[PDB]
Order: C-alpha cells, then structure tokens, then sequence
C-alpha cells in the first residue's frame, strides 16, 4: 500500500527514490503492478524474490540495493512512456532485469578482477561482474517458492531469461559504446527495424544504459550527492591498487577528487550524453532524461568555472 501523494511523483524521469529507503521493495511492486498488472506473477512469489535480491546487494558504496531500485524505476519511466511498443514479456522481465540486474557487488570493476586473476574473471573472462549478475538471478529464482516465470509456457520462459540476459550483459559499459554507435548508425541509415529481433536487443541494450546512468538525469542535489557516492567506491578501489604498488587511474584516486568536476563533464559529454541523444532519437518520450542530463551538465560546467 504506498502513498497517494507519490503513486503521480514516482511517474516522472527525474524521480529520486532517495528519501523512500524504507519503501523501496514497495515501490518495486507498485511499478510492477502498474505496468504489467496485478494479477502478473504469483503476489506471494513476487515479495520473496524482491527481498531475496535484497539480501543480495553487498553494503558497497554505490553499486548496491538503492541502485537497483533506481535503475528499476528508470526502466520503469521508460516503458511507462513507450505503452505500444513492449511485448509485455519484455516489460516484466525488463523491470526484473534491471532490479537484479547488479547482484551481489563487490565494488569492483571488471579491470580489478581481471588483473588480479579474480576467480570472476576466470569464469567470465568478459563482462565479468554481468554474467555473473545473472548467474546470481537464476540461483535466487530457482530458490523454491521464488520462481515467478513458472507461470509462463516454456518458450516463454526461456524468452524472458534471454530477454533478462541480454539486458544484464548490455549494462556493461564496455558493451555500450558499440551497441550506441551502431545504433547511430542504423538510425541515419533508415535501417531501424523494430520487428527486427536483434534490432531490439540493442534497443533494449541502450535502454539498460541510459536506466544505469540515470543518477546523471536527477535533480543537482539528488545528482551531486549520487556523486559522492559513485566515487566512494571508486576510490575504495583505487585504495587497494596502491596497496599493491600500480597507481590507479584518475577516475580512482582520492588524491584526485579536485578534478572531479571536469572529469564529470568529460564523462557526460561522451558517455551520458550521447546515450540519452541516441535514445532520444529512437523513443522521443525519452527526452526529460536527455534534458535532466543537459540541466546537470551545466552545473558540473559551472562547478568547473566557479
Ligand atoms: C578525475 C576523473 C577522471 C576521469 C573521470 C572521472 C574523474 N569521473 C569519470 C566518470 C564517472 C562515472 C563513471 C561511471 C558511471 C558514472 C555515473 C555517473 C557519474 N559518473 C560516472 N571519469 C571518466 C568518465 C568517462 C570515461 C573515463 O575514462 C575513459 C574510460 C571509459 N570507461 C568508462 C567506464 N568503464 C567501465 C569503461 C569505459 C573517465
Ligand atoms: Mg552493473
Ligand atoms: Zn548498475
């Protein structure tokens, strides 16, 4: 049962679940149930695959259960606002996806695994943490009494694991640049095709990054203090690379944050702002994302200039 007062609040882009904690597996379930219905998964099933997943998010700095959630509503906003366009497998397993789709961080990125030979990295020798991600999804969904797709046909539940697959896999933001310049691509070329399958995945794929970034589409207080946050797990391990002697990059070094501002800038202009242009693009509802960006921008710019 949420509040009145949020059930309009929550449909907006620039949302921020932030002053909610106490809510957030709620919220979950409200946006399920407003999107896909209430009467799609087993209610019962759905609370304990929720709080299971939970569990699940390590008590890192950034990439942990707040995340999740954010991420979720994102996706949420997105599909909200694109009605038409979503088979309604895709939509469940894309809120599923995106609520699990960071399961259980350790804070790392997939360069400290596989410099380190991390076992991770010798299982996954890509996209290390992403299949693990869903490796981790399919175990809590396979806890008895946790399996919400067993009320779909086999072929279509094997269609909402590849659908949640591929989405886990395209946040890793190695993958994005790719899938985003090709979609530029097949965008000025007239080659988008929505009834093209891997046309989807790839659309689905940028959707997933613009949901994962979307603490850079938030209002400046919620967006500078994610900040805070973002780095503090960075930095946590850059921290753990001095200890073993290499110098970690900027991105990574407290003795550093000065140059935060810029390197804020430096990263919307070619990460963030691109991916919200290329899905404005191709789902013009998209774009108070694209504008909440352009709004935090400015600021890291006027941070910059004082
Ligand atoms: C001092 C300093 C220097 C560089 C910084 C920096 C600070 N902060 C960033 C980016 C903050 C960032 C990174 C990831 C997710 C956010 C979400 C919201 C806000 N920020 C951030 N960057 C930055 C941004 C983009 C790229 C970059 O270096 C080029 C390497 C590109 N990487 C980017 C991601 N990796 C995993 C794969 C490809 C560096
Ligand atoms: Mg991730
Ligand atoms: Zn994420």
């Amino acid at each position: 049962t949420l509040p009145v007062r949020l059930c309009k609040e929550i449909e907006l882009f620039h949302f921020d679940i932030g002053p909610f904690e106490n809510m957030w597996p709620g919220i979950f379930v409200y946006m399920v149930h407003r999107s896909c219905g209430t009467s799609c998964f087993e209610l019962e099933k759905l609370c304990r695959f929720i709080m299971s997943v939970k569990k699940n998010y390590r008590r890192v700095p950034y990439h942990n259960w707040k995340h999740a959630v954010t991420v979720a509503h994102c996706m949420y906003a997105i599909l909200q606002n694109n009605h038409t366009l979503f088979t309604d497998l895709e939509r469940k397993g894309l809120l599923i996806a995106c609520l699990c789709h960071d399961l259980d961080h350790r804070g790392f990125s997939n360069s400290y695994l596989q410099k380190f030979d991390h076992p991770l990295a010798a299982l996954y020798s890509t996209s290390t943490m992403e299949q693990h991600h869903f490796s981790q999804t399919v175990s809590i969904l396979q806890l008895e009494g946790h399996n919400i797709f067993s009320t779909l046909s086999s072929s279509e539940y094997e269609q909402v694991l590849e659908i949640i697959r591929k989405a886990i896999i395209a946040t890793d933001l190695a993958l994005y640049f790719g899938n985003r310049k090709q979609l530029e691509e097949m965008y000025q070329t007239g080659s988008l095709n929505l009834n093209n399958q891997s046309h989807r995945d790839r659309v689905i794929g940028l959707m997933m990054t613009a949901c994962d970034l979307c603490s850079v589409t938030k209002l400046w207080p919620v967006t500078k203090l994610t900040a805070n946050d973002i780095y503090a797990e960075f930095w946590a391990e850059g921290d753990e690379m001095k200890k073993l002697g290499i110098q970690p990059i900027p991105m990574m070094d407290r003795d550093k944050k000065d140059e935060v501002p810029q390197g804020q800038l430096g990263f919307y202009n070619a990460v963030a702002i691109p991916c919200y242009t290329t899905l404005t693009q191709i789902l013009p509802p998209t774009e108070p994302l694209l504008k909440a960006c352009r709004d935090n921008l400015s600021q890291w710019e006027k941070v910059i200039r004082g």
